[PDB]
């Protein structure tokens, strides 16, 4: 499917640009908001988008004959005003990821592309996983007014040896 | 120095875009040229550019008050015709990296920015290191006409537990 | 160079007197401000100034024929009003350290004293390292109003098995 | 007792200035007299004066409400002519330490300050310990005319895993 | 830079010829002056000059396109009269090494050859290291008139598991 | 024997100059012929000539009263045209080594210098050993036209834990 090749190239592009924006947001979290642990959490998110998220698509393309396209433009011209808004912006991006992944799964079924529907199940699962982790961080800013209390809870999230849920892990 | 902040933001941008181009080149090396080990070598190069190469600058900026800028545009519209030309293109990019790094070191001395001159020594050293590794791969294509013989030599380069030279490591 | 011998004797004197002031500030942090961990952080800073910071210069002088001078006068006649101001005063001293080190590196190049320029690279690097650690402590007082929350974060900074950055470590 | 607070602040000052003079003497022992082991012995003495000797007083002050004062002036304007005289000068300083400590113990009893008399017992003991170690080094210069023979004996003193006397250790 | 290529080929030649002279001096130290440990110390110096000192330049040349030249002439026609003069001659050669290295660092900056300035920092550091070790041996001959006492001290220097100084190591 | 002293000083000179030429040839093998493993094989040969080959003679001279002479002149003005010719030139030098060693053994018997005949047996044995290793490398260039196939076989020769023949080892 050229439709599937296109939607998956779009998703590759979305994960690259997300990764670069999060790298910037990670820098701002520490450097401007004095929240280094919030920065590491977002930095880890950035390396996931620029890592397996994009690399699994290129690996898939090499298996099935689809064409990879690298066409990337992103610029960070405005920054959220504080840390809560920063992680709220992260949340909004991840929510849009779940929607685009939903379109790809729907399209693979429309095309009877059962290899692509299999492949996208990983991204269906991770769409909810990543959103859960970010939402666990959003809740902190409404559970405490002390930025060092929040930082301590993020520290444990980031340093947790993360044992993986039977379904969503 | 705003000059130094600018040159270093330029270098951050160069390492991001290099990283993305190499990720594409890595895919093409395996998928089009049937050279998976050439792909892993270039993939490792890609993750270095998108990893410590960019992250050390953002770390530096957070230490010294310089501003980070994320403004990235790159698109891979043409691909080299064969594997030799691919790694020759990689070589040319790395050679231009050494020139830009040279300008930054010269500028830091002009500015009496001895912290920036210290910081850039890492990139002066890695400029020659990375170029050496790529040149060791370029030489292979003129030492053999058998693409599987070359692949075997790249395999050992990539899988080498790389012990680091006292000066250039 | 007598210029270099003089600037380095000045720096030796600055590190001695800094060390003694920080020893006093460490005492005041616990004894007056009830922040024992802030005290240990500043005490560790004090022992670095009176330790390798001064001892590396005397070691250098013994290698190259320069004369060591011990001429030290310092008295702590006024104390900052609270803990935030205390660590802000520490910060200001460290910022002045970076400036004096910059003058020495500039002077060594002016003199073509490449041994002294090599020697001072350590102090160029540590100038930014020490300032980073102190600034990580300054930020705490504006991230929380609870002095025991701050103390807990300083406790982890001090007790961290500090793995050292590839460039600034 | 303000008398005790004063005498102990005086002793703090004496240990700081002693420490700095010994650091200079350690440098001169190696650099001028070619006796690096004599230097390490004196350097170790210097770090004891600037270490537990001063830090125990500041720790005591924080426990009992006494005020710490940092008022330090010392300059090394003349150097002994040879190594024997150097360690003889060290000896004379340590002998004066024992006298000042004796005055403090006598004063604490006069004041019925039994906490201060307890505290000073450490310094009564170390006064004789330190003097013994220095005197063991003074004797060497009258037991041999060969500076390398002396250096070898000091080397073992410094490198001895020093097991501590039941009373004076 | 052809200037840099030339100065570095000159330095390669200097290290080769130094190495061969020290090999002769090592032989004379044992065979004529009955100082086998002085011989091993000088022999170790010889193998450093003919080892990493020359090999790092050839390694550098292979990285950057500079030409290696092997043009070597040296003959040992006169021998110092005794051991003190022998190690004094060694000292004089090492002092001239520091001067030639200084010229190369100055030249690399003049040329904006920041790779060559990086490369030469190793030789700036080792220039002072090697001179320190030799000077520690020169001092022995003026600290004792007994050639076996001196030999014992050199023995420990040579057999020392040499832990390396943070700056000069 | 002055004859033996002379022939052995000649051999010392031959091993020094051979060592320096091989160091150059090792550089050229990698840098010009893209054969780094050929370079390491020749580099190892170079360090043997400048190592035990010369050092055993100086050790012998110190035992028996013979005079050591260091008189060395060598310059590499022409380089072989390709790798095969390079290792063929190495072979020719080693073959001449066997002839000079033969003259020394013959001379020691003529002189009834049975200590020198004993000493030279090592060099009689190593003369054939070294020639065998080099000849095993010469044969490769006539067994394959692929320079990377040859390099792989040299790699194993160099990395072989070389267990030593009962006679020639
Ligand atoms: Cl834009
Ligand atoms: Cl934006
Ligand atoms: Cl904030
Ligand atoms: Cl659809
Ligand atoms: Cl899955
Ligand atoms: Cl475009
Ligand atoms: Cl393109
Ligand atoms: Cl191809
Ligand atoms: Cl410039
Ligand atoms: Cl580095
Ligand atoms: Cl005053
Ligand atoms: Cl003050
Ligand atoms: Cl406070
Ligand atoms: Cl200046
Ligand atoms: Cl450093
Ligand atoms: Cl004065
Ligand atoms: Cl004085
Ligand atoms: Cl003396
Ligand atoms: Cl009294
Ligand atoms: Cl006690
Ligand atoms: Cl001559
Ligand atoms: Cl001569
Ligand atoms: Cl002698
Ligand atoms: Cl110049
Ligand atoms: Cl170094
Ligand atoms: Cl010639
Ligand atoms: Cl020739
Ligand atoms: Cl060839
Ligand atoms: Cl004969
Ligand atoms: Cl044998
Ligand atoms: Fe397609
Ligand atoms: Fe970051
Ligand atoms: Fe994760
Ligand atoms: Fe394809
Ligand atoms: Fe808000
Ligand atoms: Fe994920
Ligand atoms: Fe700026
Ligand atoms: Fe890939
Ligand atoms: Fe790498
Ligand atoms: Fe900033
Ligand atoms: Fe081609
Ligand atoms: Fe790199
Ligand atoms: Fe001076
Ligand atoms: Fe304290
Ligand atoms: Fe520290
Ligand atoms: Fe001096
Ligand atoms: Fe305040
Ligand atoms: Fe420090
Ligand atoms: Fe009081
Ligand atoms: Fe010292
Ligand atoms: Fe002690
Ligand atoms: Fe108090
Ligand atoms: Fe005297
Ligand atoms: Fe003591
Ligand atoms: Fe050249
Ligand atoms: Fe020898
Ligand atoms: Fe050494
Ligand atoms: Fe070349
Ligand atoms: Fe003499
Ligand atoms: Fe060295
Ligand atoms: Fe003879
Ligand atoms: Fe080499
Ligand atoms: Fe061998
Ligand atoms: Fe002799
Ligand atoms: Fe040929
Ligand atoms: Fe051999
Ligand atoms: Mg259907
Ligand atoms: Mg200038
Ligand atoms: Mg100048
Ligand atoms: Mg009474
Ligand atoms: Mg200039
Ligand atoms: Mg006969």
């Amino acid at each position: 499917s050229n439709k599937i090749n296109d939607a998956l190239n779009q998703h590759y592009k979305l994960n690259v640009e997300l990764g670069l924006v999060y790298a910037h947001y990670a820098h701002v979290a520490d450097d401007e908001f004095d929240m280094p642990y919030l920065g590491k959490f977002i930095q880890h998110l950035s390396e996931d988008k620029l890592g397996v998220h994009k690399e699994y698509i290129s690996d898939y393309f090499k298996r099935n004959g689809m064409k990879l396209k690298t066409d990337v433009s992103v610029a960070v011209k405005s920054i959220p005003s504080d840390a809560k808004a920063l992680i709220q912006e992260v949340y909004a991006r991840e929510n849009e990821v779940r929607d685009h992944v939903k379109a790809i799964a729907k399209l693979a079924l429309a095309e009877d592309d059962y290899e692509s529907f299999y492949f996208i199940q990983w991204y269906v699962r991770d769409g909810l996983k990543d959103l859960t982790e970010v939402d666990d961080v959003v809740k902190l800013f409404n559970s405490s007014n002390d930025k060092l209390i929040i930082e301590e809870t993020i520290k444990e999230m980031v340093e947790k040896e993360e044992s993986e849920h039977e379904i969503w892990g």
